């Protein structure tokens, strides 16, 4: 997260930390065994890390599961990133808690000029390297197609949404791939690209979650 406050530890209670040795990618917990991430943080062997606050320090509320299985959606397109979605099954059932709880999937679709919450254990500069012990957090409006269009022109399929400014400053950044973009209550985004990290007029580009709900469902109901 670029521009981000820290968010205080277990406010996030959906958030999860994707790992193989090191943090790699976030997620967020849809239920009690399926966590939604991007495609393009598709590896093997990983760990799914709830209840994280301090990701380098076990202070408790950490509940360790491996993943089981992962699904990249059949189309995804690692050349565009379209359909930059996948579910991970985890290998035995998280408890949920009050430190550990999952996300709404949405009923529709998200209108320009909301305002949502992005949250990750990303690169926190725009020029450099600097990754954050602590869960960080950014408040963003979803920007209009318009807009998200004249700045990738070209780039944006009906699969994406830009949120952020276009001012730069604040956006997310490497290592926060993967997570969430929660509107009133629900999951709408997936943090998925941009260009560079916190740039002026280039926004971050989402997953656009409601586009899936019928495929994650069905998906979710066969495995
Ligand atoms: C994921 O790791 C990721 C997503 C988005 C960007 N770029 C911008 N938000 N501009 C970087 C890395
Ligand atoms: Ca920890």
């Amino acid at each position: 997260i670029v521009g981000g406050y820290t968010c205080g530890a277990n406010t996030v209670p959906y958030q999860v930390s994707l790992n193989s040795g090191y943090h790699f990618c976030g997620g967020s917990l849809i239920n009690s065994q399926w966590v939604v991430s991007a495609a393009h943080c598709y590896k093997s062997g990983i760990q799914v890390r709830l209840g994280e606050d301090n990701i380098n320090v076990v202070e408790g509320n950490e509940q360790f599961i491996s993943a089981s299985k992962s699904i990249v959606h059949p189309s995804y397109n690692s050349n565009t990133l379209n359909n930059d979605i996948m579910l991970i099954k985890l290998k035995s059932a998280a408890s949920l808690n009050s430190r550990v709880a999952s996300i709404s999937l949405p009923t529709s679709c998200a209108s320009a000029g909301t305002q949502c919450l992005i949250s990750g254990w990303g690169n926190t500069k725009s020029s450099g390297t600097s990754y954050p012990d602590v869960l960080k957090c950014l408040k963003a409006p979803i920007l209009s197609d318009s807009s998200c269009k004249s700045a990738y022109p070209g780039q944006i399929t009906s699969n994406m949404f830009c949120a952020g400014y276009l001012e730069g400053g604040k956006d997310s950044c490497q290592g926060d791939s993967g997570g969430p973009v929660v509107c009133s209550g629900k999951l709408q985004g997936i943090v998925s690209w941009g260009s560079g990290c916190a740039q002026k007029n280039k926004p971050g580009v989402y997953t656009k979650v409601c586009n899936y709900v019928s495929w994650i469902k069905q998906t979710i109901a066969s495995n």
